[PDB]
C-alpha cells in the first residue's frame, strides 16, 4: 500500500438548472441581488480546477434532471449533453431520476456518457434499465486502488417518485456496509461513497458505517460552507466538510454542495498507505456572475449599483476564495443558447387568459394556514382540478395533489410554456368509482403524508368536493372536520360514507404515490372501475384554457385547514 | 464455459461425533438403528470427493454447542473432526456465538476450514476481527465461482451472545447485495453458503436475482426422496427444493437433516450464462448395520435374527440413499482419544421446579419457564433422560394462565399426572382451578401483557394435555422457536455459573 492524494470536485442536485437564477446576498452591509451558478459556469470550473489539481475526481451525486423546462420540454436531453461536456467520472441516481419512470430515466441515460453507479438500486433482467449501471468501480491512482460506491434513497424514490417495479431497493446502511465490507478482500482501503441518500441519512452512516473514507453528498441540497460565505449571509448549514469518526475510529468525511448549479465542491483528500484520510484543500466555490448587482436605492427599489459603490461591491467578492466570478465554457455556451432559444420560441404561444387576481400555488403555499403559506393555501392546485373535472365531463369529483402544480398561476396570458410549468410530470388523467367513505379516507392518508410521514405535495385540493380539516388529528385519530359534495341540481351536500362516485385525478396518486394508500389499494382491483382516461395533463389544461376565453381565477381553494 | 459442480455438505453436527439412535419404519416395523457420528461423515465425504468431478465440500454452520464434547472441549473436538474432513468453506450459525467472542475463538483458533459470513461484520477492536470473509471465489475448468457465506440474524443476537463489536445485517439485504457486486468481476454462478434457515432461504430464492444454490443450515430439516419416506425418516421437502428467482432463474435449495447424520450430495451443471441444472440428487443417511431393534412379544426392545434380521439388512443394503457402515481411521483414532478424555473428566465436579430454574437461567430473555411433573457432568445426564430442548413462545398472560388450566386438568381428569406444571418466574395457587398467578419482573399476570415462554420441547408440542401450546405450534403469531438447548446442558450451566449455590427453600 502507498499514500495517495486525491482532488474530488463534485456538484449534486443540479435540476436542470442550465441558467444562473437569482438569489440574496449581504454584501459591504446590503442585501444585494446577484445571480449565480448556470452549467456553463459549472463546466468552465471543472474544466479550470481539474487541470490545475493532482488527480482530480468529477463526480455528479444525483437529481441531475427535473425541476425545470429544460428537462420537461427536452426530456432529459439536455442535461445528458451539458453533463457530457462537462467529462464527469462518475455520477449516481438520485430520486427525481425516477420521476418520469423507468421510460424517462433510459432518455437520459441513452446519450449520457458518464459512468453511472447505484448499488442500493438492481432492475430486474426483464427492466429496460438492465445493465445501465453499475454498484461500483475500481479505479487506481498512483498504483494505489481505489473504490467507489454509488447510492440512492430509498423511501422518498419509491413512495414519491415513479420507478417501475422491476426496480428493487435495498436499504441505505446496510448496502453501504455490505458493499464496503466485501471491497476489502480485493485489496483496498480507501473509499469513496457518492450518496443521494441525504446529509441525514450520510452522516449515520459515517457514524456508524465502518470503511469509507468520503461521502459526496446528494439530495438535501445544503450549502455546506464556511466564515467567508457566512459572512455574505448564504444559507450555510454546515461546515464544508464535516468530520466525524466511524466506529472503528476512523476519520470520515461528509459534504454536499448545495443545488441548482450554484456550487462547485473542491475537497483535496490525502490518504496515508493505511487508507485514512487528511484533508489538504477545503473549498466550496460558489459560482457568482458580476454583472447583476441590485441593492434597493432610497425609495425601495431594486437597482443596479453604479459609480464607486459597485466597485466597492465587486472588489469585495473578488477578496473572497470561495466566491468564482463570470466563469463561462464556451462549448457548454453553445449547448444552452440552442435549447434556450427553442424554449423561448415555445412560449410564443399564448393558449389562453386568465381574469382576476393571482392564485396562490408551488411549494410555499402547499398547506392553507402555515407559515409562508396564505390562508387558503393551493387556490392554483384547486384551479388545476377545476380544470380535470370540467375535461372529464362525467366525474362528480377530481382530487389533485398540490406537489403536482409548481407555480402560482397569475392573471393575463399564459404561455405554452407555462403550462408545462405548471404541469410538468406528464401524468395522464385517472378515474376510479368508490364509495364516500373512501373519498374520506384517501383525503386523511393524504394529509397524514403532507402533514406527518412524507412530502408536503400531498396535500389534496378538489374540485366538486369541499373539506374542513384540522392539523390536530382527534380522539379517533381523524383530521377531517366535514366533506361536502356538489350535486351535478348543483347543490353542495354532506357527502355519504356509502354511495358511490366517480372521481377523477392524476395517475400518479391513482397508483397510491405520495401516500394516497387508498388510492393503491384501488388500483388493479376491478370493484372500483379503475381506468386510465389516457388524457394528458398539461395537453388538457391548454385544451381547456384554449375554450375558456378570459377565465376567472379563484378566490378560494375549497380546502378550510386549521 | 459450461462447468459441473459435485456439491457435498451438512450442517448443524452440533457436536455430535459420536453416532446416535433414532427409530424408522423398517419392513412394515417399528427398528431403533445407529445414525451418524463424524467418523462416518468424513469417510464419506472422503470417498464420495474422489469418485465425481469438481468436489465442493461445505459445512453450513452451529458445528458447536449440543454435547458433552462441546461442554468440555469447548469447540477443539468439533475443529479437529472438521479438519480430518478437509471441509473447502464453513459459514457460522448462530449457536458459534453460545459462548460469546472468546467461546468462538476456541472454535476459531484450531480450525483450519476457511470461514465465510457476509453479514455478520467485527468492529476493528474485535477478537474476532479477520477471522473470516464474506464471499471467496474458486475457479473451476477456467469458470469463476463465487460462495457467499451467511448467518441467521435476530436468532444469534437474541438467544446467543456474539459480542457488541459484532454487527450484524439483514439477511435478503445482504445476499442481494453482494450477489450484485460480484457480477462485474465476471460471475454468473454464486453459491449461498447460509445458516439462516429453510424458511428464509426459500424467501431469498424467489425474491433475490444471481444465486443459484443456497446450501442450507439451522432448521435441521431432513430434505429426502421416496426411499426416505418409506422409511418413514421426518422429510420434509425434497432434495433438493427448486424455485424462479425474480429473473425467472432456477434456485436450488437443500439442507441435510443435522447431528451428524447425512452428507448431502447434489450434481450441479452450470451453463456457459450461469443456469444450474441439477444431474444428481442423493442425501446419504449415515446408518450403523449393527443395531436393528424391534419391540419383541413381550415389550423389549431385541436384536433382530434369523431370516428377520436378513431381510431388514436386505432392505438397507437396497437403498440408494442409504450408507452403512463408513468408517475414516483417521477420525476414528481421533475420536477415541476425545471419548476417553470424555469419559474420564464427565466424572468431575461441575459446581421440578428446579429443572424449570435451569431453564429459566439458560435464556435471559424469557419471562417465566413452565416444565410437567413427568455434582458432575453424567449426574446431569442421568436426571434428564428424554433428551428435550428449550422451546419458546411468545404469548398472552391469559393464554399462559390457560395452559396452566390445561396441565391441571389434564392431569386431575384424563389421569395422567406427568402433566402437572412447575415454574420459574412464575408462581401460582390452585384451589377454574386457578386462584392467582404472578411473574418476576412477583406481579400479578398482566392477561394483555405478552411473555417470552419457555419450556421443554415435548410440552411444546401439545402433549401432556398441554393444549393451549398445541395451538401456538407452528401457528406463526406466537413466535414458536425449538432453541436446540439440550436440557441436560442447561442443568450443568445452572452449576457453573452458581458453582457454590445455596440450596432454595
Ligand atoms: N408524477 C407526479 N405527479 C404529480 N406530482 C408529483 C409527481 N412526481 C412527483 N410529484 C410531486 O413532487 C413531490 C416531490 O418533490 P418536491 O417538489 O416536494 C421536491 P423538489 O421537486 O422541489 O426537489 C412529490 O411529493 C409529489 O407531490
Ligand atoms: N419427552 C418428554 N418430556 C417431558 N415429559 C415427558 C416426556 N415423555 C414423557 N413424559 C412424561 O411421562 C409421562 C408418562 O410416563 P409414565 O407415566 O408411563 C411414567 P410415570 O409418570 O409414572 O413416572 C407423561 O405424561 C409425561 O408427563
Ligand atoms: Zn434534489
Ligand atoms: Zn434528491
Ligand atoms: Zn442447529
Ligand atoms: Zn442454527
Amino acid at each position: 500500500h502507498k499514500a495517495v492524494e486525491l482532488s474530488i470536485l463534485h456538484i449534486n442536485d443540479h435540476h436542470s438548472y442550465l441558467e444562473p437564477h437569482e438569489t440574496r446576498i449581504n454584501l459591504n452591509g446590503q442585501q444585494t441581488k446577484v445571480d449565480i451558478g448556470g452549467f456553463s459556469a459549472v463546466n468552465a470550473k471543472l474544466n479550470k480546477l481539474r487541470k490545475k489539481y493532482k488527480n482530480p475526481l468529477v463526480l455528479h451525486a444525483g437529481d441531475a434532471i427535473t425541476g425545470t423546462l429544460y428537462f420537461t420540454l427536452f426530456g432529459g436531453s439536455a442535461d445528458a449533453a451539458v453533463m457530457n461536456a462537462g467529462n464527469f467520472h462518475y455520477f449516481t441516481l438520485g430520486n427525481h431520476e425516477f420521476d418520469a419512470g423507468n421510460e424517462g430515466l433510459l432518455k437520459l441515460l441513452e446519450p449520457l456518457k458518464i459512468p453511472v453507479l447505484s448499488a442500493n438500486v438492481i432492475p430486474d433482467k426483464s427492466s429496460i434499465l438492465y445493465n445501465k449501471w453499475k454498484p461500483y468501480d475500481i479505479f487506481t491512482v498512483d498504483g494505489e486502488k481505489i473504490a467507489i460506491i454509488g447510492l440512492d434513497t430509498v423511501n422518498k424514490t419509491v413512495n414519491s417518485s415513479s420507478p417501475g417495479k422491476d426496480v428493487k431497493f435495498y436499504d441505505e446502511i446496510a448496502t453501504a456496509q455490505i458493499m464496503a465490507n466485501a471491497l476489502k478482500q480485493q485489496g483496498i482501503n480507501k473509499i469513496i461513497l457518492l450518496s443521494h441518500a441525504g446529509s441525514e441519512k450520510n452522516i449515520e452512516i459515517a457514524q456508524k458505517v465502518n470503511d469509507i473514507d468520503v461521502i459526496v453528498t446528494g439530495d438535501s441540497h445544503y450549502l455546506y460552507g464556511n466564515d467567508e460565505l457566512r459572512s455574505l449571509k448564504l444559507p450555510v448549514i454546515y461546515e464544508y466538510p464535516l468530520e466525524f469518526k466511524n466506529p472503528n475510529g476512523e476519520p470520515v468525511f461528509v459534504m454536499e454542495g448545495w443545488a441548482y448549479s450554484a456550487v462547485v465542491g473542491d475537497l483535496g483528500v490525502k490518504f496515508s498507505p493505511e487508507g485514512i484520510a487528511s484533508i489538504t484543500r477545503k473549498i466550496p466555490h460558489v459560482l457568482m456572475s458580476s454583472h447583476k448587482l441590485q441593492v434597493k436605492n432610497s425609495e425601495g427599489k431594486w437597482a443596479e449599483l453604479t459609480g464607486d459603490e459597485r466597485k466597492k461591491a465587486l472588489d469585495t467578492l473578488k477578496s473572497m476564495k470561495s466566491i468564482s466570478l463570470d466563469d463561462h465554457d464556451a462549448k457548454t455556451d453553445k449547448l444552452i443558447a440552442k435549447y434556450k432559444s427553442e424554449k423561448d420560441r415555445l412560449a410564443q404561444e399564448i393558449v389562453g387568459v386568465i381574469t382576476g387576481s393571482a392564485m396562490p400555488g408551488g411549494s410555499a403555499n402547499r398547506i392553507p394556514n402555515k407559515a409562508g403559506s396564505n390562508p387558503e393555501g393551493s387556490i392554483a392546485t384547486r384551479f388545476i382540478a377545476e380544470t380535470m373535472y370540467n375535461e372529464l365531463k362525467t366525474v362528480d369529483l377530481t382530487i389533485q395533489n398540490a406537489g403536482g402544480v409548481r407555480a402560482d398561476i397569475l392573471p393575463g396570458n399564459v404561455t405554452f410554456n407555462d403550462a408545462y410549468t405548471f404541469l410538468p410530470f406528464g401524468n395522464t388523467l385517472y378515474t376510479y368509482k368508490m364509495e364516500g367513505s373512501l373519498v374520506k379516507q384517501v383525503l386523511e392518508d393524504a394529509m397524514q403524508f403532507a402533514l406527518v410521514d412524507g412530502s408536503t405535495g400531498a396535500f389534496p385540493y378538489g374540485a366538486g368536493i369541499r373539506y374542513e380539516a384540522n392539523e390536530t388529528p382527534n380522539a379517533e385519530g381523524k383530521r377531517l372536520v366535514s366533506v361536502e359534495v356538489l350535486n351535478k341540481t348543483q347543490q353542495w351536500e354532506p357527502i355519504d360514507d356509502n354511495k358511490r362516485y366517480l372521481v377523477g385525478t392524476n395517475a400518479y396518486v391513482a397508483g397510491g404515490k405520495d401516500g394516497y394508500k387508498t388510492f393503491g389499494k384501488l388500483f388493479n382491483d376491478p370493484k372500483y372501475e379503475g381506468v386510465d382516461t389516457y388524457l394528458p395533463d398539461a395537453e388538457s389544461f391548454i385544451k381547456f384554457m384554449k375554450k375558456h376565453p378570459h377565465f376567472e381565477a379563484y378566490t378560494s381553494s375549497n380546502v378550510k385547514f386549521n
